[PDB]
């Protein structure tokens, strides 16, 4: 009765206004505050087009305006039909990449790119969509994380691995590719620079336990119950003051964004401030065409 | 007539006949569009869903490949009084304890109560900022508050001699900008002058901004489009590959990882572009080792 | 000629004993005048005078009912009537360890028992990190660590008849390697603050306003005047927006300690909700907290 | 014979001035050149009140100008007289915590809470002093460090903690509070981003081998032995060059502190400087009204 | 079994260094890898200026060897004296003078010429290694402290011997500290608190807690140390150069202010100098006539 | 009206072979000239010249009775009588490699075995790193790669007359990505320093000099004489002072580098101690340290 899947169909929902999807599914929980997102080509285990990355966008731009939303767990669909090979992401589609980076195609292969089209490099966007949301993403790694895959389960911020299955490898340098942003400079702020280097240098393959012993993963699940570790780590973090969940999330942030990270974090505080009275005197002198009264409100040390 | 829009020059955009807070056009000739606040009754305050159109549109012009600069400004004047405004920030009639919300109408009477408050501007903020095109802020008038911090982010900033007006009201109201508009104002005009726009919330002209760092030039009124336009040819007659990186060399430091994801996303595109990084996709594309043996090793 | 108006200010509780320094509140603004009291060595500070003046601006930081403190320098000179806001550390007392206590006013007098000093460096975290505003007000020589004493401030006016900015560092051998310099290449650039030290030439009010060092000059007799007019256009406007700005503009250039500030007025901020009260009462109840009233904003 | 308690009174002797103390312990060792600061609050976990912050920055800060001193050990007194249990320290005094902060009372409870005067959150005043003063800060981890009680852990230079009753748990978000400066962002410094998001946005109780296998505790001692382990740390440290270690010290801080970190690092070197000759000849040459000679003096490269 | 990590049939002198006296340096004689080491084994190899200036030589060779992907740095052992192993015990304090290490005739402080002022300039070479657009593998097989213990640090990895290696940061005890790359960027490989442990006391550490710790990649046993830097070296040079050039520089980046987005950058600029635009670029200032970016597509 | 005076400079032993570079050592100062000597082509800069000039530089750095180096460029050109400090890379000899090695002048004797080179970023950090200063004399056109040069060098003083700065770096499909542009923008300020790049606009003397890249203006006759007057007023202070100043104006902007040679400097220092040579001597002697005659200062 030991299930190879990790889904648990019973547990979650599709969400309305997303019949659409192909090349993700979206799913939010039957109980909880919590979210399931999740690539859906394990065929080519996992690997994104630029589509793909369009239907990410959309869903986790959806997750992150739900209010009833607290917990992201982003993962990988499977197991292959081809093989039963399980994959979390395998990085971008290396059968549309072009000289201008992956190409919108009619199909699967590369006789069907677009020629008049550009590529793009466009998962930098959601990189940045999973950084800026002030909501816990949390990496599910079902399978290989590879190349851009792995570097997505870097930028999450936190990631729980598949015992048996999740095989952690840093392709980039192999074709001729590399993430010089996150995938590379952030993984050294988990694993220091020594591992991080070693990971992207030499290219080989990680488990689970050797990640979690260099600082890059959480914790380490039984396959069969890794989304049921990860509702409950969703359910830990929803229990709290989420205010403060917030702000912890941009403080985190910060200093390693420079003055991105400094907007956002301000931004939160500004909010903070729009809630005093003292805030909505401002305003109240203004509309109605008045010196603002400060008098009642103490400097505080 | 004293209004830099000249209406011969420009054209509408597809898709963007529902515009109602925002003005959006593409030049009848130039690689240029042209981004406008169009609530001059309230000095270009804008509201979320001013908000909401302006991302759209400047994400439009981001994924334009025919254009390579964006002018933004305000349309003018104000129908009651005749007054200029580029952008006099977040309108405060529909500010709540939650931020500014959404409402049917133009005042706090018909918010959606049901609705959370936003501060999504900061959302466009790094739209202009991540966006690799030149952005130049045209100041036609009265730049305030989140007005004020627009301009400040833009890359350039142009300022009519006449009507410009730099007031940073922030603090007059109990709000602050503590990113881009407060931060990254000192990388312009140095710590003492933007602690003193920020801390005192004087009026400035377009010469004294200009003299301070904050503004490149100075133009006519009646010019300031013009002027605009003639900025724009400048940096379009320039390799499109070297500006866009110049750019994001620019922002790297100041923003950190995300500076670096930036610019070194670039860099990736660049290498992609390489036989060398054909070789890497060809080798696994088919099953076989990869010779890199034709591509020496520079330094 | 003189910048003080006596009828302007009044004493405050507790410094009866200051010697180096003045410290005065005005009489009807919620704003301080603090200043060097030595013109006779033009304004040099000793170790007892940073202890007096980190003293008087602690209190000031920590008076509610004041928003703007005024740094100055008191003249003129006694002996040859030149202008001083600060000469920086007193080289009388300057010794191998630091500048050093001596119960007179030279070298003849140091305490032997007592390793010198540097901690004019604890007045300049002091401004910094206060959530208030202070501008200084140079009304004569800003020299050696007096210039870096304005550098430091969030403003500065200056006289434009007397106020002379030389950093006269590396003529004595010293040198401000933190604030003083890296701080003021924050407000004129590299390489007008690279100028200002590797050559130490003597410039004017107006020289320094060009440079973006000086907020603005002012007439001598009116210097105390016009501190006080931006005094009150600060303290006109919301305490708490105030407070956030001037952290948020120390933040990134401060790293962590940065940070660790604006944070800190964050987190106050957070106390003041209904839903940080509902996180005490829980705690307090023994009951866990119902988040439920609390929507989550992005 | 097993001690129940990490203290050794004949080993400490009470500083001179400090009778007053009421929330704090104060103690210099009879022979080494270390202090013992301690908490001394434990029936309510060694939270401290303002009251209590304000003593332990007088201690500290005497500590820091006593030059015979070269080390500080932080922690915490115990157990508690009402249940026997082991704290380091809780954070802030959740009874007296208002509106704008925590507020000075005049008894322990919050109907004693003097309401005319605003509160503060000053033990960030006490985190800058640990980590600006030129003096090694050891803590002693001696049972819960929660909230505040752990943020002021992890701005020590270094932690050890007692196998048996060490427990860290970061506690802010249950309770709507957080640190955003040295608690969080300076964690991640020590454990890393992963690991650090897990410790606040979890809140789960973590030991001693837990948090020593993250790296932010140094070393794991049995209980009855923390206070002469940390006193032979202790005693390592004061073998070396005092200035040196000094040195080393704003070395690590400097570019996570930006300004400040240059500011405290530069402001050592100048003390170098002006030892020397050469500088001896620039305050001789001002005081004697002539011109300086440079010429002894070589350029170095 | 060899106490000795060296296999002298797979390395060849490199032509033209003849002369060197404090380092040896080897090419591979199959491999894109060179042998890099300190050559001083009576001292526990202690460097003096000499020694940097060679170090500095040899390493700015290799980098400049098109034909070369990887540097193994290591030490040369054991001591005749004693059989004891080291990598690098840092500065010789025998020379080291007011001024800084001095350069010497002989080997003692009275060999010392002091119309010559010291030198700190092993910070060039932790620059060179640092700047460098090759891997640099630390192959520590004995003592590493002080100076020694600061040159792993700055290595892009670390290999150790399991038996032989010991890690100890001495700088304190004799007054000396290494407040840049030995002691800060030590902190990004192991933490705060652990690196301000391994300064503060001084203690030694063996391999297997220094990989535990996270400053050291690997262990390996002593006698195949050299061996399993070259695997290492292998599966380096086995991928994308011009990838591996960039993502070196990337981690480099940040840490390294503007001098680190200088470096990157200037990957960046080789990179755009190969397209068609820039060529076009070029050709139009050279035949005085305006440049045609009309078929290059601007990309977003 | 040429700046350079043949009776004030003479030639430094060991670089008679210079071909594309001038090197003087001043005959009375503790000051160099550094020169590009390829005024026909306003003075762009081949590998060769790049190659000279590391040379050069360095042999400066390592020159104890040097304090000061004057950058800067040769003219007028022979063919059409214009002056260049510097045009940056020498286009003729750009391939996609990078700028190469050739035999004579042109692409047509480029060695195709030797791949291509962009070091001039070698010569920006050796100007960056070295504890003296270096002043640029811009006499001419600064474009591209040499109005790079001017940016990183500490100070610039500018021919009112014949000074031009422009960027035409995106011009020609380049850029520079570090120094160049970050750096400008920490003299000029953000908008200014995008404004010269993105237009590449030529600008006068007193353009730059207003916008804060340019120290001061000078009449072209006299611009190495103001040169030298400047080199005078630095040579004059505490060398040990400067050394320290300039790594500390570097520092944070330069991360770990930066923290890496001020600290360097700060061990030196530390060194010069007797609390430093009681370390070595204990070491030397086989003995505990005695560390009781040194205090711990705070
Ligand atoms: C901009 C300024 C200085 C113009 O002065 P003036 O020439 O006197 O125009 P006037 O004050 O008469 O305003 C013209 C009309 O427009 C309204 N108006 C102007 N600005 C408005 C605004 N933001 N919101 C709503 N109505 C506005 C006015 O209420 C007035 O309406 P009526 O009298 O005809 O009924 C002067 O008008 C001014 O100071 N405006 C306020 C600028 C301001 O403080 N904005 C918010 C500051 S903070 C911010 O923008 C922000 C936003 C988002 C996030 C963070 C933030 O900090
Ligand atoms: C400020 C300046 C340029 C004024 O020059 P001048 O107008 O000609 O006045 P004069 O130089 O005659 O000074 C008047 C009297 O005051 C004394 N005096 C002035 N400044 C003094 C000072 N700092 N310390 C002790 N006595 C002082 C003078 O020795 C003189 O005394 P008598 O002849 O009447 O007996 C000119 O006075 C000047 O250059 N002063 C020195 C500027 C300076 O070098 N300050 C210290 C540099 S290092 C520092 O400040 C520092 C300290 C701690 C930490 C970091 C640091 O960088
Ligand atoms: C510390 C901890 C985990 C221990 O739990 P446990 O061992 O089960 O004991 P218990 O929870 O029963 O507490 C024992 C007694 O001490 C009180 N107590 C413990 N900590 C207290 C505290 N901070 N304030 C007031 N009373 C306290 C308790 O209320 C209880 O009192 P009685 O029932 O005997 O009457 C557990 O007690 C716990 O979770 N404590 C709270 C940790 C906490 O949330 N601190 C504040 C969070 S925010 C913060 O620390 C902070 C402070 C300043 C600035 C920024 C900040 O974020
Ligand atoms: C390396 C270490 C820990 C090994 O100790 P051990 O295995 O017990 O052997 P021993 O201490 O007897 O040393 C063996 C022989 O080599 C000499 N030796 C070893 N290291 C030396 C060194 N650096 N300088 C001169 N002679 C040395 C020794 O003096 C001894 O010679 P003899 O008694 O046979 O005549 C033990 O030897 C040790 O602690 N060495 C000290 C490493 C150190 O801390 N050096 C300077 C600190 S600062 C620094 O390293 C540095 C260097 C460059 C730049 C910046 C820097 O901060």
């Amino acid at each position: 009765a030991l299930s190879d899947n990790p889904f648990d169909a019973k547990a979650w929902r599709l969400v309305d206004g997303f019949d659409d999807l192909t090349d993700i599914t979206y799913h939010r929980h039957v109980d909880d505050a919590t979210v399931r997102v999740a690539f859906n080509r394990p065929e080519v285990r996992n690997a994104f087009r630029p589509h793909t990355v369009d239907e990410l966008y959309r869903v986790l731009d959806h997750a992150r305006m739900s209010p009833d939303v607290g917990v992201v767990l982003l993962t990988g669909n499977g197991p292959s039909p081809k093989d039963g090979g399980w994959a979390f992401c395998s990085g971008g589609d290396q059968r549309i990449r072009g000289r201008s980076g992956y190409q919108y195609a009619s199909g699967d292969t590369a006789d069907t790119v677009d020629v008049a089209r550009a590529g793009r490099l466009h998962i930098l966007e959601v990189q940045r969509l999973i950084r800026f949301m002030p909501k816990v993403v949390i990496c599910l790694v079902n399978g290989w994380a590879a190349g851009g895959g792995h570097s997505l389960h870097v930028v999450c911020d936190l990631t729980l691995a598949s015992r048996e299955y999740a095989r952690f490898k840093q392709t980039d340098a192999d074709v001729g590719s590399f993430d010089g942003g996150y995938g590379s400079a952030y993984l050294a702020r988990q694993v220091g620079q020594k591992f991080a280097r070693e990971i992207f240098f030499l290219g080989r393959t990680y488990t689970a336990e050797q990640m979690h012993q260099m600082g890059a993963v959480n914790a380490v699940a039984e396959h069969a119950e890794l989304e049921t570790v990860g509702l409950q780590w969703a359910a830990e973090i929803n229990a709290k003051s989420p205010q403060a969940q917030r702000m912890l999330k941009f403080a985190f942030n910060l200093l390693d964004d420079g003055l991105v990270g400094q907007q956002l974090f301000a931004g939160e505080a500004t909010r903070l401030a729009y809630m005093t009275d003292e805030a909505v005197e401002g305003r109240d002198a203004f509309l109605q065409k008045r010196p603002p009264d400060w008098s009642p409100f103490p400097r505080y040390f």
